[PDB]
Order: C-alpha cells, then sequence, then structure tokens
C-alpha cells in the first residue's frame, strides 16, 4: 500500500476483528466492513495484532477473522479506498488476552513482522494498546519501542511517516508511571497519544477550588476533561507531559462500550476543549472505543445510530489545524 499519514486533527476509532461482542449493559457490537465505517473517522485502528496461540511463537501477528466474510483481497481494497479518502488505517498492538510477552532480542523479529503486515495490508502505522498485564510483562518496555524505532526509520528512508500512536489508560501516565518508558523512548517518533479516559472507575485528580474529580463523576465531567488534559499537556499535577498537539482524548462511544467514562452531555467536552484552545493549547482530536460500538445495539436491539460521531465529528473536523 501507500503510507497515508495525518497532518491535521483526528477522530480515531477502533475496529473489531471479531463479531457480536457483548456490552457492559447487555448490548451488541456487530462486526462491520471497513467501507461501512463513518468517513469522519479519519484514523481507524484494526484491533488486534496479538499472539493467537503461544505454540506459534512470541511474535504477535494479525489474522483477519474469517467470520467477517471479507477475503484478504477485499479487506486490502477497503484499506486502499480509505487511503484514497485521506484516512489512515493503523494496526492496534495488544488488547485483552494478547499473550504479548517479548524477550530482549525479539525487537528485530517484531520490527520485521510490523513491516510485513504494513506492506501487505497497507496499514499506515501502529497503535500501542497493551492490556494492563502487558504494560510491564517481560521485556515489553524495551522490545516494543526498540522495534518501533527501527520501523519508523525504515519508512523514513523512503520518505514515509509510519504513524506511531498509543492508548494508555490514563492512571499509568503519572510521572514515572508504568507507561512512561514507552513515551520517553518513543519521544520524537510517536505522532500522538490517545489515552483511555474510561474504565478507571473513580480514579481522577484533586484540584484546589474544585475538589476531588473522578473519571466516573458525571456532574464534574467538564472539569475532569479540562484538568486531566491541562495536567498532561503541561506535565503538571504529577502527570507525564504529552504536548497538546499530540494529545487526543479517548472515550467510550456509549454506555455499552465501557464500564465507566461515557460523556452524558457532549457540551462538557465542547467547553473543556474550548478552554484548552483559549489558553493556546488546543488538543489534536478525540478517539473512541469503538466504531463497532458506535454502530452497535443496546440490549433491546435499538441501534446506537452513530451518536458518538454525530456528537463529535463536525466539532473536531471544523477546528483550526495544529502548530
Ligand atoms: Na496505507
Ligand atoms: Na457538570
Amino acid at each position: 500500500g501507500t503510507i497515508t499519514s495525518q497532518d491535521d486533527n483526528v477522530v480515531v476509532g477502533y475496529w473489531h476483528n471479531w463479531c457480536d461482542g457483548r456490552g457492559y449493559q447487555g448490548g451488541n457490537a456487530p462486526c462491520v466492513e471497513l467501507k461501512t465505517v463513518n468517513p469522519q473517522y479519519n484514523v481507524v485502528n484494526i484491533s488486534f495484532m496479538k499472539v493467537y496461540d503461544i505454540a506459534e511463537g512470541r511474535i504477535p501477528t494479525f489474522k483477519l477473522d474469517p467470520t467477517i466474510a471479507l477475503s484478504e483481497a477485499e479487506f486490502i481494497a477497503q484499506i486502499d479506498t480509505l487511503n484514497s479518502q485521506g484516512r489512515s488505517v493503523l494496526i492496534a498492538l495488544g488488547g485483552a488476552d494478547a499473550h504479548i510477552e517479548l524477550t530482549r532480542g525479539d525487537e528485530d523479529a517484531l520490527a520485521a513482522e510490523i513491516i510485513r503486515l504494513t506492506d501487505l495490508y497497507g496499514f499506515d502505522g501502529l497503535d500501542i494498546d497493551l492490556e494492563q498485564a502487558a504494560i510491564t510483562a517481560k521485556d515489553n518496555q524495551f522490545v516494543i519501542p526498540a522495534a518501533l524505532k527501527m520501523v519508523k526509520e525504515h519508512y523514513r528512508k523512503t520518505g514515509d511517516n509510519f504513524m506511531i500512536t498509543m492508548a494508555p489508560e490514563f492512571p499509568y501516565l503519572t510521572a514515572n508511571g508504568a507507561y512512561t518508558p514507552y513515551l520517553t523512548e518513543l519521544d520524537g517518533y510517536y505522532d500522538f497519544i490517545n489515552p483511555q479516559f474510561y474504565n478507571q472507575g473513580g480514579d481522577g485528580l484533586w484540584i484546589e477550588g474544585v475538589g476531588w474529580i473522578a473519571q466516573n463523576n458525571d456532574a464534574l465531567k467538564e472539569e475532569f476533561i479540562y484538568y486531566i488534559a491541562d495536567s498532561l499537556i503541561n506535565g503538571t499535577r504529577n502527570y507525564h507531559k504529552i504536548p497538546h498537539d499530540k494529545l487526543v482524548f479517548g472515550l467510550p462511544s456509549n454506555i455499552d462500550a465501557a464500564a465507566t467514562g461515557y460523556i452524558q452531555d457532549p457540551q462538557d467536552l465542547y467547553k473543556a476543549f474550548d478552554r484548552l484552545k483559549a489558553q493556546g493549547q488546543p488538543l489534536r482530536g478525540v478517539m473512541t472505543w469503538s466504531v463497532n460500538w458506535d454502530m452497535g445495539t443496546d440490549a433491546a436491539n435499538n441501534s446506537y445510530n452513530q451518536q458518538f460521531i454525530k456528537d463529535y465529528g463536525n466539532f473536531i473536523h471544523n477546528q483550526l489545524p495544529p502548530v
């Protein structure tokens, strides 16, 4: 394929390489064809590159789920189509039960496999989306950055920007937190970070004048968004710094997609994002788990009807470009 990278704001959505996932509230996530994904998701993350069976070896790979009933050829064409629309398709490394437990020395083979898949499917980059147990498993903190540097450099040689993103759960981004080796090793290689501001229950931050602001408090959601992002983009309040032009706010699509973190009132995001913009530090966009959930159903089989991309797609795409 042709490496197709993002120079302006993004709306990121994950795409499930499986069918009929059950939700946190009993709903259903269909498998969907790439070509059915709403075009306002201009970064689509194929979930997941993983180890399928450890008897196959330590190096994760990607195998298109045959239940989805696309041939490799048809999947590849759909990626070419997205690329022709100016949209990126990343491979998301990790996910639940991925069995990624790499040993020092594995970076060469992991880099070779990323390059292979990239060239074959026409992926535009990789998203680091490790499960909690993987973040510090074995030599992952060393191997995964070492491999991605070699991948970045390989594609830089041919004038291509192989995108590198990550999806840390936000508690792991405290200063010296478990995800910080990935961030420091890959500083100047990663394009943007899309943390998960969901599934962390009552984790949060204390702000003098406001109080305790939890990720699951729907009365203080503007405050949560504004203050957690302000902390990250400035490296304050004991958070690792991620520059504002490289921070994308990750969210559940609806209450089926995650246990906690769903934004009940989209105006809380609009206002938080406008406060960050007004101080000269606008964010790079939003991300969601997941496009399948946005296209999914509740427990009564009522369609979620793309509400996430309705709420946020125009809002983000009509912002000024970065820099
Ligand atoms: Na591509
Ligand atoms: Na509120």
